[PDB]
């Protein structure tokens, strides 16, 4: 009973967190993978700024109101192209990865690594943050309040 939460540096409090290395969170699974952080999904302002700092990635996921992709370079493989915050229009499809916003982080970049899942609660599952150097820190628990989501 595993979950992997892939997570980035942290722009102005923002990151962005991949579940299982595919497109599989809900919103209502977003909120609260965030709340264990002790975070929340990014405003469109908060993610302005995060990328103006130097946040970008090549993956859909929920800020408040909308998914979206943050780009800096274009990358035609990356949001079409496109620079700034990418809006996702058209989809078939509800699941995407999660951006969150953190507001205790440093203001601009923090490429430090993620030692701590804050505010999970008592569960079963061993949730593992993976950092992108590979460092990993482990805990049992839960954060999904909603049983359509487990
Ligand atoms: C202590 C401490 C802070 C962190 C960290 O990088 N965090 C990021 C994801 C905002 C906070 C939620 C835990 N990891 O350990």
């Amino acid at each position: 009973n595993q979950i992997d939460l892939n997570v980035t540096c942290r722009y102005a409090g923002v990151f962005h967190v991949e579940k299982n290395g595919r497109y599989s969170i809900s919103r209502t699974e977003a909120a609260d993978l965030c709340q264990a952080f002790n975070s929340t999904l990014p405003t469109m302002d908060q993610m302005k700024l995060a990328l103006s700092k130097g946040f970008e990635t090549c993956r859909y996921g929920f800020i408040e109101g909308n998914v979206v992709i943050p780009r800096i370079h274009p990358n035609a493989i990356c949001a079409a192209n496109h620079t700034g915050v990418y809006i996702l229009v058209t989809s078939n499809t509800s699941h995407y990865d999660t951006y969150c916003f953190n507001a205790s982080a440093p203001p601009e970049e923090d490429c430090t690594s993620v030692t701590d899942l804050p505010n999970s609660f008592d569960g079963p599952v061993t949730i593992t943050i993976v950092n992108r150097d590979g460092t990993r820190y482990s805990k049992k628990g839960e954060y999904r309040t909603h049983q359509e989501d487990i």
